[PDB]
């Protein structure tokens, strides 16, 4: 507010909204992660690959939150909802929630930088353009290359896909 | 003796039993092992498996040996047992053998943590809270992973299954 | 106090009763140390074995107070009594007045535990199993092992004995 | 069986006696070891001499297991007798008890070594000589050796013999 | 001749006999290696088993010769006969004639073995223990094992188990 300039108060909310659905995103992952890594489960591979997603929906929301501060705005931070569901069934199940999921991340971004473009705010939009859409592109096209190779698998015989999958991509 | 102290007869005689028990698993890994080193069964990563288990049941009864010596308990000697069996199947069979050894293993170690509870013998109780109790635990969770792999696979096409187990997971 | 939560007067008693024990114990090990550097007793190895176990049980007792902090405690300094003997007679008269030292100690760590139990207090219970309780038996065992060397040495002959214990084990 | 080949089934039984009379020195062994390291015995040297061959003799029966796979025998367990003796007595009583076990071991190789000369199965002959009757011959020197040792020492002033082998040859 | 002694006319003959046996067997995997070479079979794994089998038979010919003129012996050399097939069809197939082969070279040494043994030899008895007997009990165990892993693979799905044997054994 010393320091606040050409910062919105539609952006500041946005921005806030923005967070709680990355935070929302990474207790997803936490959850997909730990369900693969159930004993009647047990695909070591798929436990890593949403673990790790799970830190990188974290740092999102870290680095948000470091904007938001940056700019002069105030983080407000609400309940994180749970994930939609307890057990996420096949690994095929669990990356077609994920692609879900990072699609509407990835409009959500969309949106914030088209409020940005509106309210004339260059510096929230360089920020996304920077730290977040080419990140959400390069991710959404690894989920799908790994979907066409899952789904290829499994056929079958879909056992030995599942396990073929997680030793040999993952 | 001249160094005992807070440790009842009924502890030193359980440690005994404790000590053939984890002696007598030794034996039954040896078994398992080289029935996996046959020519006509051929699944080295499974030898090696049950191989390195019988070592480590055998460090545990002298770790147990090596504790009743330091709380001035008398360490008797029993026969060992041969193993229940001389062929041991498929890899899933043989598996589902090693878990149930391991939880009457488990079984027995609570069953003596809970005696010391009962004695008020709390260096017994640290004893196997330390070596034994979470050792054990992870144990178990691992060949709990590796039967809900097994079994995935063998659908199909059991052979290549438990050729495919043997050559990416052991 | 303000930090003090699920700790008993009772056990904070305890455990600054256990300080002084444990400092009495290093007491009594630097006047058996400097007994045996004596020029008309002259054992160094028995001398180093003694000023040794002093450093162990100071270090014992500071581990205790840091501990009482830790927990909102407060720290009761209470005089160290002089040791029982003024002069300690042979190497195994010393070992034999040792030995019944740690078992008091032992004891005294063995009561404060169920004190810790009945108070439900698994932080105390802890603490004392990790760094005392096996520290405890490990030197009981340790003694015990050295009584039977010096009694099998001092029959003969016990002039030669005490030197060839005192050089060849110490 | 589809690779085994001048092996007679004499020569495939006599392999598994002779893997579980060296399991069954191995646990003699591991007593007598641990009878050493009591409290009321303590004879460190003795100790670990003893847990040494323990080690050896389990080797010795894996390396027979690993042959009896080579040749397309197959193994087979039967109990292993508890050791001769709870208690060992003197380093010396030991020491002979040890002898008579090594001298059995190797009349049981000799045999084993006749008949697989008899049966005109050279690599078994080979096998022996190789890993097994050198060894044998080297171990029982040795504890000859330290026989006389022991029993030119244990004239005086038996105590002090015991102590001084265990700490300057042992 | 002026070195001779202590080696029969009966010995020198089989040994060149030998010789011509391994060079054989050397020219039979040097055929099989390059089958598996064709651009119509294309299995590396295969291809480069065989040849290294190739390089160990002429190494076998090449000490044998060495021995015949250690002992003033004669070698004489004969027609090596063309292998068997021009095709070796599957890599069972091709696995299952190489066993045949490798048994028919071990009961050639056991054989000269005991010619050697009948004319009281005992330096071709070592040497035939020394680098041969054991090498092809080995070997053999190999290939058994390799035939076992095959045959699991090649119900199914024949191409399928042909392919992942070579990638993941070979
Ligand atoms: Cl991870
Ligand atoms: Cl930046
Ligand atoms: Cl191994
Ligand atoms: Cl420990
Ligand atoms: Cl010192
Ligand atoms: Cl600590
Ligand atoms: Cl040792
Ligand atoms: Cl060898
Ligand atoms: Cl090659
Ligand atoms: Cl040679």
């Amino acid at each position: 507010s010393q320091i606040r300039q050409n910062y919105s108060t539609e952006v500041e909310a946005a921005v806030n909204r923005l967070v709680n659905l990355y935070l929302r995103a990474s207790y997803t992952y936490l959850s997909l992660g730990f369900y693969f890594d159930r004993d009647d489960v047990a695909l070591e591979g798929v436990c890593h690959f949403f673990r790790e997603l799970a830190e990188e929906k974290r740092e999102g929301a870290e680095r948000l939150l470091k904007m938001q501060n940056q700019r002069g705005g105030r983080a407000l931070f609400q309940d994180l909802q749970k994930p939609s569901q307890d057990e996420w069934g096949t690994t095929p199940d669990a990356m077609k929630a994920a692609i879900v999921l990072e699609k509407s991340l990835n409009q959500a971004l969309l949106d914030l930088h088209a409020l940005g473009s509106a309210q004339a705010d260059p510096h929230l939009c360089d920020f996304l353009e920077s730290h977040f859409l080419d990140e959400e592109v390069k991710l959404i096209k690894k989920m799908g290359d790994h979907l066409t190779n899952i789904q290829r698998l499994v056929g079958s015989q879909a056992g030995l896909g599942e396990y073929l999958f997680e030793r040999l991509t993952l």
